[PDB]
């Protein structure tokens, strides 16, 4: 119930649509002009977001202190306008919950809302063929152009949808550390 | 982006948690004391409502013209409050869409917004080996627990999710003409 309200605050006022050449993703924008996609999103130097072009100034694809994929990328973006600064409310560290809701807004799946039920610290996946640390796991979304999607309790951004297989799906933990 | 905020508000007004000895159910209040839930639910002469014991006073398993089943059951409850009437929000026939969202409430499913795009006047279906009547087919959602599930455009209430199979999800058609 207010996982919900919570999340909704939250999309309204810091999520957008981007297109790659790769595909269509939910962009989180985190502070000042800096957001965060899926690695595979791939994004170049320019994007779509929100139907209209953005530059992209740079775009850091994440990793630990051995170099393993964490499977996201920070980008910032050539625009004016700053984004509202949420990290205070990222997770410090890999979160488990009992209820979690995944936000998803694409031109394919507009206003989408899941609660996903628990979500567990899951580690280590090969993901498509790729190591990749720091997996958060829940039960039953999973369904191409979901990737990006926004994990979240109340109160609390969990992380980043990136991928799945069958009824389960995958965030890369979003640390509140991955900013500066 | 309007569908989804007229769905929030016909929910938070007018929908509430279901449980019958068959299972938990979205159920959508229309007016007086009339609410609506799937026939499969068959609700007994109690059902728990929200957490809450409240009598059901009748019962009606809507058919058509020829005693063909439609699928919903129509409840009368034995309570002092009256719903919100949204008879004005109904569909006065079969409804055919490019873009729906699907709104379902429960203890297990909470605050879930599915967008499922295109939905079609699929008429007549073999639902759980019985003939079923005026059905609205629409791809991806369908999983147990969801139906009740409360089909909508921005200012209409279309249906009432009953069955699927695959990545195929049907409604029955919520008509204004079946209420009174
Ligand atoms: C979101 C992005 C997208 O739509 O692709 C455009 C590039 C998408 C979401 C998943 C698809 C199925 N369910 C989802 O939630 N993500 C992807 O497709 C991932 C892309 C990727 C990520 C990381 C490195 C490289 C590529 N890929 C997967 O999720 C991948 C899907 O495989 C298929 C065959 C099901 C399509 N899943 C995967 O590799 O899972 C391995 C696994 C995990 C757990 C148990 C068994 C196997
Ligand atoms: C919602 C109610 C529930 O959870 O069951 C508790 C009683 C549920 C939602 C569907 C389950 C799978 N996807 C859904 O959206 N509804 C049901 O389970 C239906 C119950 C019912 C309805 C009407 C008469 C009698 C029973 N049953 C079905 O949807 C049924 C499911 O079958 C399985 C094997 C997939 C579980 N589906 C069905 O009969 O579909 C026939 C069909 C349709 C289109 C193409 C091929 C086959």
């Amino acid at each position: 119930g207010p996982a919900f309200e919570f999340a909704v605050a939250m999309m309204k006022r810091n999520s957008s649509t981007v297109k790659t050449e790769y595909g269509e993703f939910t962009m989180l924008g985190i502070y000042d002009r800096w957001a965060v996609l899926p690695r595979h999103a791939k994004p170049g130097p320019t994007i779509l977001m929100n139907d209209q072009e953005v530059g992209v100034l740079d775009a850091k694809e994440l990793v630990d202190k051995d170099g393993a994929n964490l499977e996201l990328t920070l980008l910032k973006l050539n625009r004016n306008e700053k984004f509202r600064d949420i990290r205070g409310f990222l997770a410090k560290e890999e979160v488990e919950v009992n209820e979690a809701v995944l936000a998803i807004n694409t031109s394919k799946f507009p206003n989408m809302y899941i609660p996903v039920g628990q979500v567990t610290e899951y580690g280590f996946l090969y993901l498509g063929g790729t190591p990749t640390k720091r997996m958060l796991m829940y039960n039953f979304p999973t369904r191409a152009g979901q990737c990006g999607g926004v994990l979240m309790s109340t109160g609390k951004v969990l992380g980043i949808h990136v991928g799945g297989n069958g009824h389960q799906g995958f965030s890369a933990a979003l640390l509140k550390h991955y900013f500066n």
